[PDB]
């Protein structure tokens, strides 16, 4: 059993409905890490993500490196974001995705605060590099993003970093799905009851 975990950061946004339709058309489930301001602007998309079998988790309020890590606001922001999501879907998610990744921002003390707050942390195993092709022609960029993902996929479990707020990322998803299905991956959402650690610190507590 090989499982691919597509994860989408920084939304919701104006390409998210299209992404959801694409995922549904391929019966794929994915994971979304949402920014609080966008949760407030797009509550219907938050509802739809959760209703259609995807995992909805937190990606902070400010996405501000200095505030989250140096000033130590990571857990406070994730808790605030958690509440905004819970207001819509009636569930308080536990999984967080650190802006800029956990390394080196989430130091010793912050990782303890995460655990003590009942949160988990997922980084990723495959970076799609989708930001490299920002503002480039969409279909060509998508093909390049798909090959970035497809070649890096080797392990039984892969967690793939993408951003649904960018057109070229959403456009890459059909080719990614096809390419990974051929290699025997199934596409699942994150599952709180089935947590396994995926973080740059190899901290098995989060
Ligand atoms: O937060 C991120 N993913 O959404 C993220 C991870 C790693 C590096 C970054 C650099 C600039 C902006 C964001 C990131
Ligand atoms: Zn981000």
């Amino acid at each position: 059993r090989k499982v691919a975990y597509l994860t989408f950061d920084d939304g919701p946004g104006k390409y998210t409905a299209e992404l959801l339709n694409t995922l549904k058309q391929h019966d794929a489930k994915a994971t979304f890490f949402l920014i609080g301001a966008n949760v407030k602007e797009f509550p219907d998309l938050v509802k739809r993500e959760n209703a259609e079998g995807h995992y909805v988790g937190m990606h902070s309020m400010t996405h501000n490196f200095a505030k989250l890590y140096k000033n130590g606001e990571y857990v406070n922001e994730m808790k605030e974001d958690q509440g905004l999501i819970a207001n819509i879907i009636g569930k308080s998610p536990k999984l967080t995705r650190p802006p800029y990744g956990s390394m080196p921002g989430l130091n010793e003390g912050l990782r303890n605060k995460v655990v003590e707050g009942g949160f988990k942390v997922w980084d990723w195993t495959i970076d799609s590099l989708d930001w490299r092709y920002n503002k480039m022609p969409v279909d060509a960029a998508a093909a390049q993003i798909a090959q970035n993902v497809l070649t890096n996929a080797t392990k039984p479990q892969e967690v793939i970093l993408m951003h649904d707020i960018h057109p070229q990322s959403v456009a890459a998803v059909p080719a990614i799905l096809k390419g990974l299905k051929e290699k025997g991956y199934e596409f699942e959402a994150y599952h709180e009851e089935s947590h396994f650690p995926v973080n740059f610190w190899h901290d098995n507590r989060m």
